[PDB]
């Protein structure tokens, strides 16, 4: 079955941040509006027996000091009164600037972890073949550092639960940004292979995922050659992105043979994202770069976690994730999903004006050298890890 994480309180938490506002609500109500929900098994977010059990789960990656500071940030933003020492404390964890406090910052951040932990449990016990969590995918958070409005790294904790269930996880990062927090977390782990395709250019966040004549770092220790990156120039379209990543995806699957696949599907590569860096669409006849890669990943028949992430055009993010969800049902259940090109009536119908159509409103050597580099890294990785496969 295909699982999707949601719940009444989970929705209210996911909609409580000043940055993402009610995006999660639009995504889930558009999915509802298209009658996809009866086809999906609802995965309820995880909850814990006690504060200690929560801390034990979250500090499997984050430090206790960082979790303590994040909880204290939330309590401090629930009174009107910050002191010089509390500001210094928060600064030492980068709980400032693009990662500010707000009254539910901790409850909001924990919710994604609860969602993505429960999603991995549903995969582990084989209740679901694929689980979707559109409240998750916060790939930039570090052990003791918030970064890019990511406060707790639900992806790292979910992957940790998968490996602790030989076990090998392939993580695929489709977000416009380099997935630096997941990469760094498994820098030294061969069992979790990380692959991010992203824009990277001088001064563009977070700065990593590219040349470092400089060279590509790719892991350390026993994890050498286990972190893959494909940085791409701005303006790339569905076709050129798809051909860029397609062969890399198949190659990684053949050689690594993952037990699980974790996909971050950040929607900020859309041609209509306010970033206006990539020109991907949600079209499904050329073919959406996202849908191409998801269908490929799903054709491998590996139990798979699908996460959200970036996406700052909220209706168009919903437009994409709705089609991603519909596609996942088609590929997993073998059941045709018919999606009208017009947005159905429902709660947020007015947000889809003025045309109210499901397509986003858009009129549409470097890579060959990266392919050879990445091919060599994979052979280096397979030799190091004694993996069998046909050259
Ligand atoms: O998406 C991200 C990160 C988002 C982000 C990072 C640094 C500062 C602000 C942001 S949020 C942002 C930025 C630009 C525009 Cl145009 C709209 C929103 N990674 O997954
Ligand atoms: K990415
Ligand atoms: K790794
Ligand atoms: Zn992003």
């Amino acid at each position: 079955s295909v699982g999707i994480v949601y719940g009444d309180q989970y929705r209210q938490l996911c909609c409580s941040s000043p940055k993402f506002g009610d995006r999660y609500a639009l995504v889930m109500d558009l999915i509802n509006a298209y009658k996809l929900i009866p086809e999906l098994s609802r995965v309820p977010p995880l909850q814990w027996d006690s504060p200690s059990r929560m801390y034990e789960a979250v500090t499997a990656f984050h430090s206790t000091e960082y979790v303590d500071a994040l909880k204290k940030l939330q309590m401090l933003h629930c009174e009107e009164k910050l002191t010089a020492d509390d500001e210094l404390l928060m600064d030492s964890f980068s709980l400032n600037y693009d990662c500010p406090g707000f009254p539910s910052v901790f409850d909001y951040s924990l919710a994604a972890v609860q969602g993505s932990l429960a999603a991995a449990s549903a995969l582990i016990c084989r209740h679901c073949e694929v689980v979707i969590n559109w409240g998750g995918g916060w790939h930039h958070a570090k052990r003791s550092e918030a970064s890019g409005f990511c406060y707790l790294n639900d992806i790292v904790l979910a992957i940790h639960r998968l490996v602790s269930s030989q076990t090998r996880v392939l993580y695929v990062d489709l977000d416009l940004h380099h997935g630096d927090g997941v990469e760094e977390a498994f820098w030294y782990s061969p069992r979790v292979v990380t692959f991010s395709v992203h824009h990277a250019s001088p001064g563009f966040f977070p700065g990593t995922g590219t040349w470092n004549l400089p060279i590509f770092l790719n892991g350390a220790g026993r994890g050498r050659f286990s972190a893959f990156n494909l940085p791409l120039e701005e303006g790339i379209n569905d076709l050129d992105w798809s051909n860029a990543i397609g062969p890399i995806l198949d190659s990684l699957n053949i050689v690594i043979q993952p037990s699980y696949v974790v996909v971050q599907c950040g929607a900020d590569c859309l041609a209509t994202d306010p970033h206006r860096i990539f020109r991907l669409t949600n079209f499904y006849p050329s073919l959406s770069g996202y849908l191409y890669a998801i269908k490929k990943i799903l054709s491998w028949k590996v139990p798979t976690l699908i996460l959200g992430g970036g996406g700052y055009n909220f209706p168009d993010t919903a437009r994409l994730w709705t089609r991603v969800t519909a596609l996942t049902i088609e590929e997993v259940k073998g059941k045709k999903m018919t999606i009208s090109p017009e947005i159905p009536e429902h709660s947020y119908f007015s947000r889809y004006g003025p045309d109210f159509e499901l397509d986003i409103d858009y009129f549409p050597d470097s890579i060959q050298k990266h392919h050879r580099r990445i091919l060599e890294q994979l052979r280096n990785y397979a030799d190091l890890n004694k993996l069998i496969y046909d050259y």
